[PDB]
């Protein structure tokens, strides 16, 4: 058999969860197949169609500055780390499927929110009233499942497919951080009352929602350097969509807005406390080995502190 094998570096750090996958567009495919072959194994795909399906994706992921195919491959690498941490507790398809999910997950996004889509009336916003993009992302999933030679999932029974592109379709739609508020307060209370149960179906579901929303806001789970540079490529993003508000004739709020551009190490701070840390607090109580995930997120909140007291620069 081909063995995929990397760097003595790369080798011994992709099973840290801070591990940041590089400038060199050219390993990503070589480093999402290993992490494939060694969560999953070598016999889950062909790899002449995973290398097809992967090319496809990438091909259709666009030149925008955070929402890219450099992204994709990251939110891949957090969730390979938490499946390698937690090997007892998922099922061959859940592998198989959260590994391909991650890399689908934000197909043909053009740097736009919903709530920009619903202003614009743009026609994907008459077609998908809600969850707009992600029900795109996943429609744009299957789309490329249907190219010939294409098909990974070719020696699935009938049923089996069905399940896994189930599978597929909840988590991406659970990336739409608008569902992830309630998603975790459930996960809250069912953790608080001992009613969490991994054999309920729809519990495994909303797991799995918060291992997507993780996986999705990982940046805020690297060292300092990468978090600080990466929340360039965000920003240049949310500003370029309150231009457009602007235009609309709207006042787009706070964040998009690039005249506000000081008043961010304090929207982090405030994006931290409502959202991050309670993610991974919540990851942690359910997944007690992601810890450095939270650790490594109030590290980085420690960070913005510094920023706002003029300790940092940024
Ligand atoms: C200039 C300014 C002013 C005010 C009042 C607020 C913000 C402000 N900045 C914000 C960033 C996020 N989210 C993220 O940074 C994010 C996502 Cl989403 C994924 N990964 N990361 C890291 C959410 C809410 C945010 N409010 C900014
Ligand atoms: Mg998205
Ligand atoms: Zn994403």
């Amino acid at each position: 058999l081909m063995q995929f094998t990397l760097p003595v570096r790369l080798c011994k750090e992709i099973e840290l969860f801070h591990f940041d996958i590089g400038p060199f567009e050219n390993m990503w495919p070589g480093i999402f197949v290993y992490m494939v072959h060694r969560s999953c194994g070598t016999s889950c795909f062909e790899l002449e169609k995973l290398c097809r399906f992967i090319m496809s994706v990438k091909k259709n992921y666009r030149r925008v500055p955070y929402h890219n195919w450099k992204h994709a491959v990251t939110v891949a690498h957090c969730m390979y780390a938490i499946l390698q941490n937690n090997h007892t507790l998922f099922t061959d398809l859940e592998r198989k499927g959260l590994l391909i999910a991650c890399l689908c997950h934000d197909l043909d996004h053009r740097g736009f929110s919903n709530s920009y889509l619903q202003k614009f009336d743009h026609p994907l916003a008459a077609l998908y009233s809600t969850s707009t993009m992600e029900q795109h992302h996943f429609s744009q999933t299957v789309s490329i499942l249907q190219l010939e030679g294409h098909n990974i999932f070719s020696t699935l029974s009938s049923s089996e497919y069905e399940q896994v592109l189930e599978i597929i379709r909840k988590a991406i739609i659970a990336t739409d951080l608008a569902l992830y508020f309630g998603n975790r307060k459930q996960l809250e209370e069912m953790y608080q009352t001992g009613s969490l149960n991994l054999n309920n179906q729809s519990h495994r579901d909303r797991v799995i929602g918060l291992m997507m929303t993780a996986c999705d806001l990982c940046s805020v789970t690297k060292l300092w350097p990468v978090t600080k540079l990466t929340a360039n490529d965000i920003y240049a993003e949310f500003w370029a969509e309150g231009d457009e508000m602007k235009k609309l004739g709207i006042q787009p709020i706070p964040m998009m807005d690039r005249d506000k551009k000081d008043e961010v190490p304090q929207g982090q701070l405030g994006f931290y406390n409502a959202v991050a840390i309670p993610c991974y607090t919540t990851l942690t109580q359910i997944l007690p080995p992601t810890e450095p995930l939270l650790k490594a997120c109030r590290d980085n909140l420690s960070q913005w502190e510094k920023v706002i007291r003029g300790e940092e620069t940024a």
